[PDB]
């Protein structure tokens, strides 16, 4: 309510709408931020990235807590309203779509996930070295990336978030935490990344799952005459691939990677 009245204050002081994208709900209760902040253990030592500021609310709290905070927003007046409306020594505001611009260093990551970058960022995310990252997905997505290989809703996705992280669903997050009220929920989702990260190609993973349902000799099979190579030159090679009896819904990271040596041995993705 405090903090209610006081995101629109904000958006009449500044003359903005509710959402400016259909992609875009601000995180609008404090103990959710404190919740948020006490699950990352953020102290003053840490270097932090926050994506999707929003009205500052989070970014206070982190300000206040860390050394440094890097953050990004897109709309170059949400910057013009951090400045003025707050006071900070430690926070450097980045403008840009943060999925295009290049990343600082950070220790750590406390944000709320804009949806309609969920996938891209995560993507990027879990290929960097940060020792915590406590993201604000929604429930659905935060689903699919804990989804266990052979259950429905594995994905690209599902497999890079446990081929390099381990990652606790920490708790759902009311829609009633956000404005405008989302019509779904979402979750907080902690990210340590792996001790030992599996290591896999992104065209083969991409090939694989571009049609995940199929088996993997049909999978690899129908991927690369679109790549331009011939089929008959390829006819063979495939056909003695491991775990050519699983689809790739079902296949694990040390499944992929199996493939991935036997392609590049037998002189495909190299």
């Amino acid at each position: 309510s405090k903090m209610r009245d006081r995101l629109f204050f904000l958006l009449s002081k500044y003359g903005i709408r509710p959402r400016d994208s259909i992609g875009q709900h601000f995180l609008i209760i404090e103990d959710v931020i404190e919740k948020a902040i006490e699950t990352a253990n953020v102290n003053e030592n840490d270097v932090i990235l926050e994506v999707g500021p929003g009205l500052g609310f989070l970014t206070d709290e982190l300000a206040k807590r860390a050394k440094k905070v890097y953050t990004i927003e897109i709309d170059q007046k949400i910057i013009e309203i951090l400045k003025k409306e707050y006071s900070w020594n430690n926070v450097k505001i980045i403008q840009g779509a943060a999925v295009r611009v290049e990343w600082p260093k950070f220790n750590k990551v406390v944000s709320n996930i804009p949806y309609k970058i969920s996938s891209p960022f995560t993507f990027k995310l879990l290929k960097t070295d940060f020792e915590r990252a406590v993201v604000m997905y929604q429930l659905e997505f935060a689903l699919r990336m804990v989804a266990k290989p052979g259950s429905r809703n594995y994905s690209r996705l599902s497999l890079m978030a446990q081929a390099l992280g381990n990652v606790e669903i920490v708790m759902k997050i009311g829609k009633g935490a956000f404005y405008p009220r989302p019509k779904v929920d979402s979750a907080l989702v902690l990210i340590e990344p792996r001790k030992d990260k599996i290591v896999l190609n992104e065209n083969l993973v991409k090939a694989l799952f571009q049609h995940r349902r199929k088996t993997v000799p049909r999978a690899l099979k129908d991927s690369i005459h679109m790549l331009g190579v011939s089929k008959d030159e390829i006819r063979g090679i495939i056909n003695n691939v491991p775990h050519s009896n699983k689809r790739v819904f079902q296949l694990y990271p040390e499944e992929v990677k199996d493939i991935e040596e036997y392609l590049k041995k037998h002189g495909i993705i190299s």
